[PDB]
């Protein structure tokens, strides 16, 4: 029975929360609540369990780059893609150079139209346009040092196709798009089906820009502790440093798959969800999620 | 037909080997290719060179890591190796030495009899050292040896140099078929459940450790290229040997072994007209784990 196990899960593991803090080099992130954790799991037939702080907005951060590397190679094609951006753990998509490359290739001659892009392409998984957090935008952009360096390096080195400011606005927005645990269940839900929305009946993203996804999910999703989360939880997932996981398994509990979306803003030394990574690898464990 | 698409793809494969090169007793045929898929209620299928002898090479690294796991237990193999792509990671030369180190026996010889009872375990049979290739190797082993001394300096060997360097340059010397290496594929993928024994030859924790080192990191630096587009966990050596494995999931429903052999290796390292045959099969016949 999931829904009570989930429910213990979350009460047991809210309390390590004292082990981690939120973000604290975005000041707008600093502001939130340390002991929340909230988890969903969706399931194909549109069956859905929640337990915890499972409602509450955050930004998406660094989930966000999934959607922009689907975005971008359902703008441009793979090919085009794999040639400015690099797959093994030239710079990897899911770290900040390589999805600020990304962001500047996002169709468009503006922020606002490759943005426009990127918002549609995300209401098309979700079912709406999604709020982004200006406060949160607007504190990130004051203090964005290390990713203008990142740009203007991605620059001279010819691996950007935007101008510096404009790529930071694209990348800085993407990350302030606000999501719940419930939309980034959706989006896992609809990768570990390969592209294929379950309840709109009708496919969303390509399958095999949903197995790009997924590859790089298990091989750089959570930072530098991917190799770790691949060897004991063993579910493609992707963290964000405002405390969210997404996560999913493909087609025990949830025999047709599912996806899963938490959330724990006391993140760890890694830059992943402290509690929220409990949590994840006490389900794995328990349900025998790993998919090798 | 699993089989004759076995047949038709090592014949359409085969001629690649031109644009690659064999690795100093490694250097002595190019264009060899052989692979085989082994089932848990034991149908095998074959084609090409898949019952030519090679030197296991880094897929020894794989069992070395499951070796000292067993020994040693989890926990203490990851303080000083790491998991991820200071420890080095068990996949590459840093990591493998440091295992090699760690495995139990007062010296190379016991160290290296503990890794030959696991390999028997798995194989059904004690392994054979290609000496010629081990003392090519002896000899020319700079680098090794510096990486040794490197991490004795670092306090991350925990037996003396040449003895790691011994272990370690036996273990790469083990032969295998494409056969034996299926085998220790299907064992993997059914996560240390031995299917022809019928016995936990590998504990379940070990083996998934494995398999994730594997997906990770088994392909050198073309190892996400491989999870994106094969998807399969998969360990190549030096030698043109690539072990690959599908867990219990039209063809293969119970999951299989691979073992594979092209000994014309790419710039990555990795076998070229292995890696376009697994590809192949991963993408026709839709393995990918993802
Ligand atoms: C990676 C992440 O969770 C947030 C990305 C953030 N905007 C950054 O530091 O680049
Ligand atoms: C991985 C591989 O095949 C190289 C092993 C080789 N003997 C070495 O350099 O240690």
């Amino acid at each position: 029975n999931p829904a009570l196990q989930l429910h213990d899960w979350v009460e047991y593991y809210r309390p390590f929360a004292a082990n981690g803090q939120s973000a604290n080099y975005i000041p707008a992130l600093g502001k939130v609540n340390d002991s929340q954790l909230g988890i969903c799991v969706l399931e194909p037939d549109g069956t859905m369990i929640h337990a915890g702080d499972w409602n509450v907005s955050f930004t998406m951060q660094s989930i966000s780059k999934v959607i922009s590397f689907i975005a971008a190679c359902m703008s441009r094609g793979i090919p085009y893609v794999l040639d400015r951006v690099d797959v093994e753990p030239p710079f990897n998509p899911m770290i900040n150079a390589g999805a600020l490359t990304i962001a500047s290739i996002l169709p468009g001659e503006s922020a606002y139209e490759k943005l426009e892009f990127l918002y549609s392409v995300m209401e098309t998984l979700i079912g709406k346009r999604p709020r982004i957090h200006e406060e949160v935008f607007r504190s990130e952009w004051e203090t964005a040092h290390r990713n203008r360096a990142l740009a203007y390096y991605l620059k001279e080195t010819n691996f950007l196709e935007a101008e510096v400011e404009e790529t930071l606005e694209v990348y800085l927005k993407q990350c302030a798009m606000e999501s719940t645990t419930e939309d980034i269940a959706l989006i896992g839900l609809i990768l570990a089906h390969d592209g294929y929305h379950p309840i709109r009946h009708e496919q969303v993203i390509p399958k095999d820009v949903a197995k790009l996804a997924k590859a790089l999910m298990l091989t750089c999703g959570m930072y530098n502790a991917s190799g770790k989360y691949a060897a004991f939880v063993g579910v493609p997932a992707k963290s964000g440093v405002s405390g969210g996981i997404m996560a999913l398994v493909p087609p025990q509990p949830f025999q047709s798959g599912c996806g899963i979306g938490i959330y724990g803003p006391a993140i760890d030394e890694y830059g992943n969800s402290l509690t929220g990574g409990m949590l994840l690898k006490h389900m794995a464990q328990e349900w025998e999620l790993s998919i090798f």
